[PDB]
């Protein structure tokens, strides 16, 4: 019973469906890639990104990771930002949360005396938690789960926006923009947080904290 | 333009079929996963598992990186693993590679000394390719490729069996296969490149490095 | 001339005295240590921890990177601390920073679009500087620098305290404190920062962000 | 008995001694440093790289941590090393290991399931001894062990050479030298294991593996 045949056999009869409705469905991306989109999501396996958007082979190079995580020191979420944006040119780049999202779960309730790697990875999300103990404190634990979600979001779309790649990529006038959005598990729709960001300006009106400040920093000392 | 609302139509279109198809689609993934699956494979735009397997929501838990990579090193990678196998207590483990991998060539070709974090990155598929150095000896420039690849498939399934999340649920009597897998962005077929692994007896019969070895060292002293 | 000749006559000299002085100063270390205790430091060529603090070999155990830098996410640090506490025993933490430091200064003036893996690394100092940012906000160059130094030094403290390694003794009743110190280069003395901490007590009478809160923030909720 | 009293007391008599010797042995570093050598080393506590050189604060910048281990997604080493080399232009850079070593002990015996960070830490020496099982198997416990420190010696010099930072050194002409050598915590002398390394030539007149065919690997292909 750890035997691959039915699964093999599912893929086959997919490929074979889609050729037969567009021969080049495949063979026009046999040899490169040029995606316009970048998506950094969950990899809970209710939000499934090619699937929930509709978008065929080639349309959006994927990084998935415990809680939608983004951070200048992990190297594997680095890689997959610095390849899209310098060497495939990418246009739009999608941070997506999830309501339900166990990750954010964890976060809010784990003692982190917790044996463990998963409890070290989800580090990030005690630190929007701290910051944010008016918007959680009180609330149900439902209320503070999707509220919790919510602001993993916000916090996310900050850090790739404020992230070393993304910086240099506006400062050589490339056009780049930055999406906050969030999927439901119970209706397979997704909703937009965050309007679209395609600079310095945009970041300054939509976000809570102060992009600005944070990279011209000594321009509000003496 | 950097509009959305092409984006959230085609999610609109997508959820009301498949509702419309089936009442229940959705809603009976509310307020929890249990997935059978661990799929950990490469960012690129072409190699979508949920699409690729044609799976539903909630069927396989995902991880997507640049090369597809697993060290014990890496804390994204590495929760992954344990929040699948420890909590979710999954199954099957598929570890996937793919033919015209971006990764593989510049693994190949790039001087390490190139700027930026891919490059620091991809230093794992430089070590596969070293010590393999002469099968790869005097290949056409596509031979070295599809063979790279295929030997990072190799390398990688050997680095899941390596890992402590791995050899503990062994050791506790957790039924828990890992599969070697390939992916043709040309075609949309998935080949499998080394059959089911299940415990220690199966990795003696199928990987070409030693799994016993690596696991007992210290007997071989005196 | 990149020869080695004149450091190793230095070595020889060194060696020769203290065992003159001492016959048995190194051969009762020959095949053991349990040092009683743990420095993480910063790694500038003046400040060097056994001779600052005049300890002979097997007194103290170190760690030392770019900013006297600790995140559950390093793993190079944290084993640093996990060998000690759970392996060695050790008593005495030490959290070392210093005035005149490099990296602290590259926290507040580099814009973090700058190339290369020290502005990734300084990612950790840039974030005590934003919770911080008004402690900081109208004063001269370096009143800011000796400022960022010390709250530097204070987040560290409680990143120790605040680590699954540190939680776990403290709840096993394991004897271990943790010390916040500063180091002057221009005049080779220690100042002590923050008083002993050895639990949960002191934390909470000693730390300016709340250590009780982090670790059960989830009882908050209704 | 949590108090530092008694090791402050140490500390000041120490900077007492030192500016009563010699008036600007502190004051001539209060400003800046340019130390010419980085020192790469363990954590170990009978292995002190300022006092068992002799010397003084300002001369040797240094990275320590649990087996003396180099990799290119280290953050926490790569910032030792890129600060160094690309901002002070220090000339030498010192790889050292120790016999006694409990990092390569783990490393030959320790079953990787073994629960906790040190174990994830020391995956490298375990790489180094499964490429030399042929220098390893069928010593006494005793030989193995000094065997084991000798090649992961070697290991972290090649590590250092085939890192980008000294890659582009090179490159760019700049004098920049890389040293093997090991510390017996028994005699406190120190031994030279491979002599000077300046460049591509001694490099690969001086170790075992091809540094050369690293770099340029697709001048080995067709
Ligand atoms: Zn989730
Ligand atoms: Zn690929
Ligand atoms: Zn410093
Ligand atoms: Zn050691």
């Amino acid at each position: 019973t750890a035997d691959l045949s039915p699964l093999l056999e599912a893929n086959r009869k997919w490929a074979d469906e889609c050729a037969a409705k567009d021969s080049t469905y495949f063979s026009k991306v046999a040899g490169s890639q040029a995606p316009e989109y970048l998506y950094i999501g969950c990899a809970d396996s209710r939000v499934s990104p090619a699937q929930l958007f509709n978008m065929a082979p080639g349309e959006v190079f994927v990084q998935r990771n415990v809680g939608n995580l983004v951070s200048n020191k992990d190297l594997n979420c680095m890689s997959c930002l610095e390849y899209t944006v310098d060497h495939l040119k990418i246009k739009h780049i999608l941070v997506c949360g999830h309501y339900n999202c166990g990750a954010c779960k964890a976060g809010l309730v784990w003692h982190p005396k917790t044996a463990g790697v998963t409890n070290l990875w989800i580090s990030d999300v005690r630190e929007v938690r701290d910051k944010n103990a008016a918007k959680l404190h009180g609330l149900s634990a439902d209320d503070a789960w999707d509220k919790m979600v919510e602001l993993n979001v916000e916090a996310q779309v900050f850090n790739v926006c404020a992230s070393p790649i993304v910086q240099a990529a506006w400062a050589r006038g490339q056009p780049l923009s930055v999406h906050g959005i969030v999927y439901t598990p119970g209706t397979g729709l997704v909703k937009e947080l965050i309007k679209p960001i395609t600079g310095m300006e945009d970041a300054g009106a939509l976000l809570r904290a102060d992009l600005k400040q944070h990279c011209f920093f000594s321009e509000s000392l003496a």
